């Protein structure tokens, strides 16, 4: 084939050799891959429970579990692009700023390379600084999977920057747009009597866990493919949008959530779209347990990575 | 606008501040309330796997997770009502009767007071000194989640006490109207091929958790509509009524059980009801994993927390 | 009338008592017996994470929270027949032939004393010497619950025999009837674009997790139903089947999975087949968390257990 | 030479088997054996954190691990005498006053055969029931290792039962000799601005934690051997006596104890002398580690039964 | 005593009521107390491993376990003088320099009030705002119990502010005399060649692991006061001195520590110095064992009570 | 200056970075390296308990929080010789011939280049192949640190390999010579009066746990350095000599153990030794606990590196 190929497993049982994404070759050069798996150890955003600082590692862990080949779809995505493990973004754990900084340095020269990103959180700050790298020229759609909006305005004081205010950011700033948003899953007590008001002056449409369960799996996937449309779309992964059950591991846990079930169902079902990246944020290693949702995450990753591995081959 | 409110997180982060109900201020008058949150930190009448004395001091610490405002509903129960935490009620550890007689007492001027209960246990017999305060003028109609019908007799074999006999006890005492009392999501194996003897005879409705899944979510809750009429009503919450997946803290799990989801829709569906109390018991934290069944007592109740607030609102 | 009963449970508590399946007597002779309770700590078929070995003791333990008598059936299964904690069988832990040989030899004992087994594994492996003992005369039907098809041929060169192949091989020698095997679950990413190849050219009907969720519970019954028909059958559970959030300790986890609830519906729905035994298997206790998937296990042991006293019953 | 042994570990690998203590048989009739080893699962007398009623269960477990010979003595106690598992006795979780009576009953059951006993905890009152048994010709001297002096007379009003009174009551009721009595580790904050005050009255030795250290085991040795002399022994090991390092399932903990290397030479030193009966208490499973006090329990057991065995000898 | 005392455990179980360090009122005022029990909920400081955030609240929950009097020097701290909680000082989780800035106004209150401060964190960072309200008249001398100097200089850059650097930044402001500064339990591998470059050069007493261990308690407790003299002295008490197995729940762990019992020598052997503040630093819940690093965290904190209330009463 | 070295704390923070030994770069040609870190992921030969195939990826992982520099001998080992991570020896788990030949295969490689290995088990059965590729032209010395002697003769049958047989194997083998083999912690119970007939017939210096109290730390060092002289020496520690409060995730687990600081201090004093390998066996995640054991198992594998580094440098 000549595709970086992960470690074979009839030969190399699965808990031995060095902890990679899936198992696959590290690389430094992101124009060796068209697919780059991107670590973002990064919490800096977080205001109450961190350790998503801790995700990218435990979730390379447990990759070590994924085969070769989606059983649904069956898609082989590293027979058809160059897919690899591209390391750990720059982090600064106490310099949010700088963090933010080196970030977006690094993933503007992962889109200079013309890499798709697959990223590993981090807290869903993370998001940001690589919608500010691959939201420049044209801004980007999304399908987005979480408990919670994301679109907060300030924190303690005049603090711009948390896991809560990305999405906000990244509409103010031109790089996502609102009328091609669309978040699944939005469920537990708020702050405000009117809470998705930013949401709705700017067109972003929003799946209340409440209107998910009314609507079903299929009619969710048609109105988050009507929302996004043929256009540039990021898909973002929240593993809080998971029910604590399927996802312990986690900051800012909303009870009565998704099954890892339906999850798996909604991503298979954005087959099709034109995929430029996707994340899976806020794995909180300190509040997993037996490695369950790096698990749920690294599954959702290899889920993910099937659908940007056909949108890689069909830009080339 | 005057009503005490939670420690402002705009202010004062989750994970700080010593840990009341709701990060509510503490009370010590009942009639500085018209909703008070208590803890009955209560398992002398655990027969196997003990530990929810331990509850209240949990469920208090995860409610910091709770934010001002219910997402669907938009009821903001602290500026409706004044709501407080009044802490544990007076528990004798090694006097099941001195316990009885004791948290009947404190609920005594809840109830004088005229402030409607929220209750956190301790184990289900709880309930049970509750009902003793709080049902003595007129018989109180139920909705009772749980997997146990706590309709038992007499224990090891003279003792009318223990979480297994609280619902028996308030029929015999007149306390509880079993024509007005509904069970949903019984479930597990029994003791003797007549399980259901004394709830059949007194005229319980008793919803299985084979007939909950037949009948849906809305069914069910036209069913328990229709069984608590328009009387007054208490609403008593175990979490063992959940799968072992989303509970596993709890003394006495049976699997294939409730969901979350399911929960929060079943007790949002009971908006309107005079409802006079509820409690959420059964949290046992040495067998809890990471606080998360300390976290859905929390949020159920929440949950009860915004209908009791309209009650209290009603009346006023 | 005169039948081995569980500790009297009136009497003496749950957690007392030395701990044996369902807390029955144990036996040493399986013809004291219609239906054997046996433990096959084995787990030397497992090529990633092992544990499966200490299942059957974990399970013995969290057996004790079962009752005499099934909530919905109402069969009780001690006074319908004679069932009894018959042990372990004899396990090689460091010798994989020598274990096949062993638990082969100890189960043709149990079969040439019309003892009906009820086993807990152990790794999935555990079913093939079981199967070479209940299959030489007239080969069995199956209904089978797993993530996995375990009919791979070969693992790291050219070993036969591991967790991942015991049902190639049964079909091989003859034991297996393919055409009347049915199997319910199967899911997760796989090493081959073509992986039900041996599946689709002998026969065995595959449901996988997809096709459950399109079917649901009753249509997926009636198939499985229509696959086994009316000859002798044999369940095997493999609580890799459910969930990782009702089973997380198991060793090859998928997400993704059945519901607990949907698992004791499924098997409940068996009743009146001609049952001639069954299994519970890959219960790790290394990778479980506070006893769940060995509860799990005891639990969907009891379920097995009223269907097998059924149609030991029958016999005579 | 005809007498119980052990399940054989060359043959049957440890984590095979009924779990019994040692893996030994299972008896009824306590004239069978020279020394009994006996499960109370009681946690009655516990006023914070319990669990101790599980202890036995896991003790059971984790004697898995034990082997036939001492290696420092050489003494193989089931070579010397006759010992197996005497089951639980009798318990009632709601009835502390039952409870008491009943284990009672047991125990002078057991001590009319001449049966040493070896019990497992159970909390500390546990210890009581079993000296009204075994005290009733000539009061008992003791070794006693605790973190706590277990010589309180009252709580929560007039309660004399607790896990915090069993020596007060013992030596009142004339069962226990406070001449004889020596108490080792004894150490942490105190209630009483003179919590000693009993056992200077009556002349209790009592070897606090800081006068251990300065002793050293040699010397700490000699004296408890000098307080007890030749007369008849008793031997209460409390796994609070050690370092929450060495034992963290247990309810009362009190750090900077000692270490499992140092209790293991006490109870080592104690060889010779005229042991009528020992217990292990305080074993808390809901607060314990992967089974770590459960070992510590199971070790601890093994030690002191390398010395009754010896003793029972002596006297056949 | 008519100074404020900790719930009556003879009334009130140790299990219940809103938790407060040691059990006492909460207060809002520090010149209502002469010894302030202050928690800093602060871990931005922490350049890997965080989640001290949570250690006073953890701290609070075991402090339920302390007891009135020490059993050894006999102190009464409540009957002393007039103990109190404080609450948390003021912490942004965002901002750093706000963080510093808010701790420091709350000490610098508790200052002006004559009272002294004994404070749980947070991380090691969280002394110097409180070195900066209690040492700008005069410098402070102090006994550290620690594995790391914390006199660090720069982190990922010109970042002056870390758990590794406080003591660096008090010296070079002038709050702590280097001359009367003794650090003990130094150890584990160094970034740098050399490392007790900046100690020395300012003539602190480094003790290294090793040293404390060839001096023994009573010897290395000498020089400790030497070193501190007859003048006004902060102790800094980083539970990670600790080894692991005896405080598992500390972000920094480096093998080979100190013992509790060690620990609670060289503190009972700070008696009579003239102590103006301490703190116990670095409890890190979500890396903690059943509670373990938080017990140990509460008793070291009621060690340093007992010496401080001392301290505050000949000052009166 | 031009050697491999560890990722940059001071760029690259510990919880980032692909997770090598070390955070060193990965090789995959021995011949680069002077030391040689090595995985040895197999536990084919465990009886019992299980897991410690996975050692080595945690060992691993926790070995991010090892620095460059040894704080009390100053030796810089990456300064000093060329030290790199090689990987995992190549490991078949479901065959253990094929895993003996292909691990020796691997260090016959290592040998052939002059590197001198420093391994990660795997359960102590990982030794013999490596002794069969170290010990060919003359017999090795050996400091061994352990519960266990490891030179039991078969096992159920007659099985050569388990981890209780490598040392009886390669003694018999001429690999290691016993006049020159001393072991250190010795203890727990065992199988048969005289199982420890090999190791005293052939002359090992057998330490136990007893003696090594009886002399102490530097007696104990003394008597080891005497027995291997001058001559070429391996370490091989295994973590269960610790005590099970420093090192509970380990198979075969014995009460009264080593502690952390003990064994560091034995490490230590082997300095200037003829060391030509070494490794660290038996860490076993599924029984570890918030990672303890592995952090144990890096700092030993630091330790003993620094050593090695020291015999690399003289004999260039
Ligand atoms: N929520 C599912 C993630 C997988 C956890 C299984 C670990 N045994
Ligand atoms: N299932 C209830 C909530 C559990 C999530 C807790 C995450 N710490
Ligand atoms: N105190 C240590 C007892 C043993 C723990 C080892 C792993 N279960
Ligand atoms: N001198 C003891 C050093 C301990 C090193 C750090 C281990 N994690
Ligand atoms: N190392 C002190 C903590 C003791 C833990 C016992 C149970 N929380």
């Amino acid at each position: 084939n000549d595709h970086p190929q992960p470690l074979d497993a009839a030969e190399i049982p699965r808990f031995a050799g060095i902890p990679t994404f899936m198992r696959l070759p590290a690389f430094t050069d992101p124009a060796a891959l068209q697919v780059g798996l991107i670590g973002v150890p990064w919490d800096g955003g977080t205001t109450n429970r961190a350790g998503a600082r801790h995700g990218p590692r435990e979730v390379r862990n447990l990759s070590s579990l994924m085969r070769k080949v989606h059983h649904v779809s069956r898609i082989a995505p590293y027979d058809l692009v160059r897919v690899g493990d591209l390391g750990d973004a720059p982090v600064n754990p106490i310099d949010l700023l700088d963090s933010l900084r080196r970030i977006e340095g690094f993933y503007r020269q992962v889109h200079a390379a013309g890499t798709l990103p697959l990223s590993v959180g981090g807290d869903h700050l993370v998001t940001l600084p690589i919608f500010r790298a691959l939201g420049r020229e044209r801004p980007l759609g999304m399908v987005h999977f979480d408990a919670h909006s994301d679109t907060n305005d300030r924190y303690f004081g005049d603090n711009p920057y948390t896991h809560g205010t990305p999405f906000r950011r990244a509409i103010e700033e031109g790089l996502l747009d609102p009328l091609r948003t669309v978040q699944i899953g939005i469920r537990g007590s708020v702050y405000s009597p009117d809470d998705d008001a930013f949401a709705r002056e700017c067109g972003i449409r929003v799946i209340h866990m409440e209107e998910f369960v009314e609507l079903g799996v299929e009619a969710t996937l048609a109105e988050a493919r009507r929302v996004v449309g043929a256009g540039p779309t990021y898909v973002s992964f929240d593993v809080d949008v998971l029910d604590p059950a399927f996802a312990p591991g986690t900051g800012t846990p909303e009870i009565g959530g998704m099954t890892s079930l339906q999850a798996q169902q909604l991503v298979r079902g954005l087959r099709g779209l034109d995929l430029v990246g996707a994340d899976v944020v806020e794995v909180s290693p300190p509040f997993d347990v037996g490695g369950a949702t790096a698990l749920v995450g690294a599954t959702m990753m290899f889920e993910l990575l099937c659908l940007l591995a056909e949108s890689a081959a069909r830009s080339a």
